[PDB]
C-alpha cells in the first residue's frame, strides 16, 4: 500500500537471556520493567501525571543538594508540560559532576 | 641509656584547683574530662571510628548553614581518613566569622 512493502514484516518476540549473564549478576539479575503490560500501564501514568512519575524518579536516582518544589511548569490550557516555558524541578539544585563521579567513587 | 638522663625523671601527678577559681564558675566548674581513664577510652573511639566522634562534634560546637553528608573520604585500604585526599564534613557549608563573631554577639 502506501509503505505495505515496508511495513509488511513479521514480529520477532524477544527471547530470554540468562547464559549470557557474566557471575557477577547471574545471581540477581532481573529486567528492570517485566513486560509490554508494565510498559503500557507506566507510560500512561507518564503522560497523564508527570508530576508523580518524574516527580518520584527525579529524586530516587538524583542526588540533590537543595530539593526541588515543583516538578514542572504546566500549560494553561491543559495539565501537561508547557513547550514555551518548559522547565523541570523548579528550584532545586544539582550538580551534574557530583553525581557522575562523587557519587560512585566515594 | 639512649637518653636514660632525659627520661629519668618523676612523674607529677594533678592536683585539684577549686581555690584559684573565679566566682564566675565557682559554682558550676567541672572538667571537661573526668581522667585519664575516659582520655583513654574517648581516644580509643576518635582513632576507631572518627565518623562518630568528630561526626558529632562537629554539629554539637559549630553553627552550619547547610549539614554536612560526610564526615570524611576514607582510604581505600581501611577506614581511617586517607592523607592524599583528605576532606572533612563534606558538602557542609560554614562561615567561619558568623562561629566566631555573630554566634556569641547575638
Amino acid at each position: 500500500h502506501e509503505y505495505e512493502h515496508l511495513t509488511s514484516v513479521k514480529i520477532v518476540p524477544q527471547r530470554p537471556i540468562s547464559d549470557r549473564l557474566q557471575p557477577a549478576i547471574a545471581t540477581h539479575y532481573s529486567p528492570h520493567l517485566d513486560g509490554l503490560q508494565d510498559y503500557q500501564r507506566l507510560h500512561k501514568e507518564s503522560i497523564e501525571d508527570p508530576a508523580k512519575f518524574f516527580g518520584s524518579k527525579a529524586t530516587q536516582f538524583l542526588n540533590w543538594s537543595k530539593p526541588f518544589d515543583k516538578v514542572f511548569i504546566p500549560d494553561s490550557k491543559t495539565g501537561r508540560p508547557s513547550f514555551q516555558n518548559n522547565a523541570w524541578f523548579l528550584n532545586g539544585q544539582l550538580n551534574a559532576c557530583y553525581n557522575c563521579v562523587d557519587r560512585h567513587a566515594l
